[PDB]
DNA sequence: TTGACTCTCTTAAGAGAGTCA
DNA sequence: TTGACTCTCTTAAGAGAGTCA
């Protein structure tokens, strides 16, 4: 809600609730071979999820509480960053997984940024495979590799060049 | 159904076109702090286009055919690749700017690919700054980087382990 | 047959808000 | 107040199809 002790007092709240998901160990790889461990608290497949969490899409939650007799409501990976700015350089804001587990709340696997760069760990090779996030990937993106490209670049006559 | 002569013919007609487009040159990073060169035939930012062409968004055109009284319609991007599978994994195959200029029709910029893939070329580090891609990156994607996060991951109190 | 417009759709990383009990 | 559902939306890499003269 409106004051900071309000915010501190949902985030706290959500701690707390999340602290008491269930938590799921993942081996993953971290790039250049190597692998680690990370402990994601996940979010029940089925309600009741938690006390104030609910499914508003497949891989979507909410969390809610009533302050001042009110309903205040946040995607349910936003809680940890309600006293951060809302956008950067005129990007919104958005919850990013570390982890790539949506289920997962451990805001210890969660930051907050552009859309853009959400989607680019995809890609990274990792933190032990080179990548150059200032906020580090805990593993290497689930997408890193070859790729499985059918058709490269071609052409037919000698209209074009490089 | 088109013949292979015919879909031959398609693909020779819209190089032909393209070729006249006008060719600009843009100097890329290439990874590893190097500059290239990427010569881009860039299709008008109105109309006229081109024998063939129509623009149905901001930034998408078609190619517009009529073959023994029928009329065949493509993506503007698509042509190079009609003899190609359209499908690989289960995923639609899609047609992927290695310049990452939209307007660049040159087919030697063009690679066919899922979507994941075709994404994940804006965050690599390019032909020299190890870009592991089978067809080889053309440039460093325009997204590569350190990223601008504005939060990173954290906690209030103790409930959470990494 | 052709040009120049019009409209909506897909995907997978993310969102807000309403209806009931 | 709290829970458990429902719906549509955003973005930036990509798509398909209709109308009119
Ligand atoms: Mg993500
Ligand atoms: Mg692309
Ligand atoms: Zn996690
Ligand atoms: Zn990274
Ligand atoms: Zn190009
Ligand atoms: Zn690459």
């Amino acid at each position: 809600a409106l004051t900071n002790a309000q915010i501190l007092a949902v985030i706290d709240s959500w701690e707390e609730t999340v602290g008491q998901f269930p938590v799921i160990t993942h081996h993953v790889p971290l790039g250049g071979g190597l692998q680690g461990t990370l402990h994601c608290y996940e979010i029940p497949l089925a309600a009741p999820y938690g006390v104030g969490f609910a499914k508003n899409g497949p891989t979507r939650w909410q969390y809610k509480r009533t302050i001042n007799q009110v309903v205040h409501r946040w995607g349910s990976h936003t809680v940890p960053f309600l006293l951060e700015p809302d956008n950067i350089n005129g990007k919104t804001c958005t919850a990013s997984h570390l982890c790539h587990n949506t289920r997962c709340h451990n805001p210890l696997h969660l930051c907050w940024e552009s859309l853009d760069d959400n989607k680019g760990r995809n890609w990274c090779p990792g933190p032990n495979g080179g990548c150059v996030h200032a906020v580090v990937c805990l593993r290497q993106g689930p997408l890193y590799g070859p790729g499985a490209t059918v058709a490269g670049p071609q052409q037919r006559g000698s209209h074009f060049v490089v």
